[PDB]
C-alpha cells in the first residue's frame, strides 16, 4: 500500500506529511526522499516532514531559503542558488511558531526570531506542522489540557 496517502504536495518544491505512518511506511518515505529528492543530501538523513521556499527576512531585501522541517527534530534553510545549507533554526521547550498572516510567520527562540515570508500564502501550514513536531516533542500526551 501506498505511502502516497500521507503525502500533501503543494507545488513543485513543496510538501508537507502526515505524521500517522508506521516505521514500515516511513522506510518507504525515506526511501522516496533518498532516492528522488533533491535536498536530501542537507537534511543529516532525516525524513522531511515538510519543506517549501520561503522569504528570509536579512538587510534590504529577504533571501530565499528551502525550509525543510524534519525528524529529529530540526528546521534546516537551504541557499536553493548555491545549493549550501545556510543555518538551523534551534529547537528546544521554548521554540514557538506564529503566524501573522497568511503569508508571515515567526519562529520564535531565545536568542533570536526569524521571520519568514512564505511567497504562496501558506504560513499557517507551516505553523500548524512545526507545532504538531513540537506538541509531540515536548508533551507525552499531547491531547492533554496540561501535561
Amino acid at each position: 500500500s501506498n505511502i502516497e496517502q500521507y503525502i500533501h504536495d503543494l507545488d513543485s518544491n513543496s510538501f508537507e506529511l502526515d505524521l500517522q505512518f508506521s516505521e514500515d511506511e516511513k522506510r518507504l518515505l525515506l526511501e522516496k526522499q533518498a532516492g528522488g529528492n533533491p535536498w536530501h543530501q542537507f537534511v543529516e538523513n532525516n525524513l522531511i516532514l515538510k519543506m517549501g521556499p520561503v522569504d528570509k527576512r536579512k538587510g534590504l531585501f529577504a533571501r530565499r531559503r528551502q525550509l525543510l522541517l524534519t525528524e529529529g527534530p530540526h528546521l534546516y534553510y537551504v541557499d536553493p542558488v548555491n545549493k549550501v545549507l545556510k543555518g538551523e533554526i534551534p529547537w528546544s521547550q521554548e521554540l514557538r511558531p506564529e503566524a501573522k498572516n497568511f503569508k508571515t510567520f515567526f519562529v520564535h527562540t531565545p536568542n533570536r526570531t526569524y521571520y519568514l515570508m512564505d511567497p504562496s500564502g501558506n504560513a499557517h501550514k507551516w505553523c500548524r506542522k512545526i507545532q504538531e513536531v513540537w506538541r509531540q516533542r515536548y508533551q507525552s500526551h499531547p491531547d492533554a489540557a496540561v501535561q
